[PDB]
DNA sequence: GTGTCGCCCTT
DNA sequence: ATTCC
DNA sequence: CGGAATAAGGGCGACA
């Protein structure tokens, strides 16, 4: 569709505004059903109808620091929902793999680039924690895995603590302890005498992106999973362990509230951006109750993968 | 090859 | 993404 | 719970 440039109700073909649309242009039809934010500049608006503006791009514009902000229709929101459920079988699907690249890894020096990624694999699995882009530690400060240095990992001789202030300034804590997969690696690969050095030393972006693109996934398809994982640890949990069960809104409520804290995120994204729509839904169904009470959370995560299969397609 | 940018899209 | 409503 | 408002993340291919 064309980008069409917006001025004071008005749109024109160019950025000058000196080349006005016909008045019966079908973007002013998308303007009756959308505001545009007063504090958004040099806004753009796609030449296109409002069903077709439902499936697609529908405006963009900057926003006080200079960064453009993109508007989508609903259906493309919906769709984009729908493919929580695909992207939760593909991670459970590539598991095997990603820990047999870890532990073929893992055994190699500190200093070897495989070795690195091998640990950032596992600490990803582990933790669920963001890439980490270096420009928004440069813009914000912002720290997330590949941004991590040597200062935010603290090491006590029982433990390792991943300490870090991540997306919108939200403080994080992760511990490592003695008995863990994790520590033995993190605690070779971590230079206690450069505080302000990369942890990932041997990593960059392109080198992350072509290594987890073995595996047919992103790193935030790691994040998604996680949360849906760990979603389904704790309803199995809270099935099998709180005497007097709570009402099916009280369990689903505090099912999402353990994971998200686990997450390090609000329980209100967690449900909104991460939750599979197929497992929220399946967990409503007051069938599938009896189903949970004599699974091992194997045998149950291995029916909940099934029937999401089954049920994006 | 590297570090960054610019666009798109997501949380 | 958090906050507010 | 849900959703509006707006801030700031990730993914990917191209530029310097
Ligand atoms: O990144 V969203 O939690």
């Amino acid at each position: 569709m064309r980008a069409l440039f917006y001025k004071d109700g008005k749109l024109f073909t160019d950025n000058n505004f000196l080349n006005p649309v016909s008045d019966n242009n079908p973007a002013y039809e998308v303007l009756q059903h959308v505001k545009i934010p007063t504090h958004l500049t040099d806004v753009v608006v796609y030449g296109q109808t409002w069903e077709e503006a439902l499936t697609r791009l529908i405006f963009v514009g900057s926003d006080s620091k200079g960064r453009r902000q993109y508007f989508y229709g609903k259906m493309h929101v919906q769709n984009r929902n729908a493919k929580r459920d695909r992207i939760f079988v593909r991670v459970y699907n590539v598991m095997k793999r990603i820990n047999s690249f870890i532990n073929k890894n893992i055994k190699k020096s500190s200093t070897d680039s495989n070795y690195q990624l091998a640990v950032f694999m596992l600490m990803e699995t582990m933790f669920f924690i963001r890439f980490g882009k270096m420009k928004y530690l440069k813009e914000n400060e912002t720290v997330g895995l590949l941004t991590l240095k040597n200062k935010h990992i603290e090491i006590s001789p029982d433990k390792i603590v991943i300490k870090f202030v991540g997306k919108d300034k939200v403080s994080h804590e992760f511990v490592v302890h003695k008995s863990n997969r994790l520590y033995k690696p993190l605690l070779k690969l971590t230079d206690d005498s450069s505080p302000e050095e990369f942890l990932f030393n041997k990593l960059s972006e392109r080198k992350v992106y072509e290594s987890i693109k073995q595996f047919g996934i992103r790193i935030k398809d790691l994040r998604t999973y996680g949360v849906n994982y760990t979603f389904l640890y704790n309803f199995w949990t809270n099935v099998k362990s709180i005497s007097p069960l709570p009402s099916p809104k009280k369990l689903i409520a505090l099912t999402i509230k353990q994971t998200a804290e686990v997450v390090g995120h609000t329980p209100s994204i967690s449900k909104r951006a991460y939750m599979a729509t197929t497992i929220l839904e399946m967990v409503k169904d007051k069938n599938f109750l009896d189903v949970v009470s004599k699974t091992t959370f194997d045998e149950f995560l291995s029916i909940v993968v099934d029937h999401v299969k089954s049920s994006t397609d």
